[PDB]
């Protein structure tokens, strides 16, 4: 069959508790007989809150990066403070910390690594930008990008990462790629994961869509062989989610 | 004759429940009798736990950092955000934000315009470092820091502002910074305001050391002229933070 797949809700930085508090009870009363994994990545602010609100047994809690040890970092959150907070989940290297906070491939493959010792559970996200779309430079981009995460990482490492394949240019902007084309850069990045790392791991591994999916285009693309569920954005802060979380299968 | 004053806990990337419950524990003990202005700044993490549990009537919370605007910005916390969550104070353009994390001169001042627009009261950081020092330019540097974030306020606008400096060139390099030099620093900040914005704002200013700061040092820097509190790093998350207070008789 495929792995199980995943739902992940990335909040971004947005929200109130109010807001929030509503989108909780939606997906608490929500029901999903079959076998997903709802993610939700709130803000640092609101980890309490959906922590203490959120009762969805199909659910857990992430957050949306991290730095891996504690100390003077004025404004930063690290991974020990995360997990002694009860968080075993994270979404690391998202192309808008790539893009505006200068997370370059290895300092994403270290945030990873370090992530997966200090054992949480790690969604890291790769994807190319407009400009490599349009150059032909997508298979070097996104194979550069996973074999930085794949250097620091053990084998067995494996089990505890799920990639995030999202197209810079599907993000936030309505353009959706094509099952066709997401299904491609998913079996990219796959062959390259059994080529240099077993068929085993290939196998299990979760590899997701992000990029403009929605409650209607959702079911095509998780329809694709490689598409085993999806990070999502916008549509998060909307009940359309559950539409999201039943496409996937 | 000086304002009221502030000592102000940067707990910076540091913290467990457990640890930090009974530090406020400690604090809600202290009997503060003088007019000062306590704030603890602790990670985005901890604010609820924070909010819950300080409750003595001269402390007050505050955050870290923070961007202007909600959106798309994984990773990142807006004022709004702050806004809802009651949080009233903000600590912004920290030492170890402007050097690790690209915060320019006009990123803190646009950061600190709008956390005014917000009303936030704002602890805003500036400082030299050792090459700076070394040649000769701290005056030019200091300046520019603080006019940088003046071009976006009026004069209306510094009722809510706070200026913490920071002597990174005695942060971390084996140098030591006397009283004497805390002072200069100070004294020239103070100048420029009430030379360009003030006489008035001047004397109201609140231009808190950020360096190294002890119960044994604390008093003696108090008593320098242009001394209105600290922002305390290391020695915030112990005990001694209390007699940290103190020296602001």
């Amino acid at each position: 069959s495929k792995p199980q797949p995943i739902a992940a809700a990335n909040w971004k930085c947005n929200g109130s508790q109010q807001s929030l508090s509503e989108l909780i009870d939606l997906f608490n009363s929500t029901s999903i007989n079959h076998d997903v994994q709802c993610v939700v990545a709130s803000t640092f602010v609101h980890l309490a809150m959906t922590k203490e609100r959120l009762s969805h047994p199909k659910f857990v809690i992430a957050a949306q990066n991290a730095i891996a040890k504690s100390g003077a970092f004025t404004g930063e959150v690290s991974l020990p403070i995360l997990k002694d907070f009860g968080v075993n989940w994270i979404v690391l290297g998202h192309s808008e910390r790539r893009a505006y906070y200068g997370e370059t491939n290895e300092i994403v493959a270290d945030k990873v690594a370090a992530a997966v010792a200090s054992g949480f559970m790690v969604i890291a996200c790769i994807g190319e930008t407009l400009q490599e779309r349009e150059s032909g430079r997508t298979a070097v981009v996104v194979l550069t990008q996973i074999a930085a995460i794949a250097k620091k990482l053990k084998k067995a490492d494996w089990a505890k990462v799920v990639i995030a394949y999202e197209p810079v240019w599907a993000i936030g902007t309505g353009k959706v790629a094509t099952p066709q084309q997401a299904q491609e850069a998913h079996a990219l990045i796959r062959s390259w994961v059994s080529s240099k790392i077993g068929a085993d791991v290939a196998g299990e591994l979760r590899i997701l869509y992000g990029g403009s999916v929605n409650g209607k285009n959702a079911r095509t693309l998780y329809q694709q062989r490689d598409v085993n569920g999806f990070l999502v954005g916008g549509a998060s802060l909307k009940p359309e989610f559950v539409d999201i979380i039943k496409a996937t299968q």
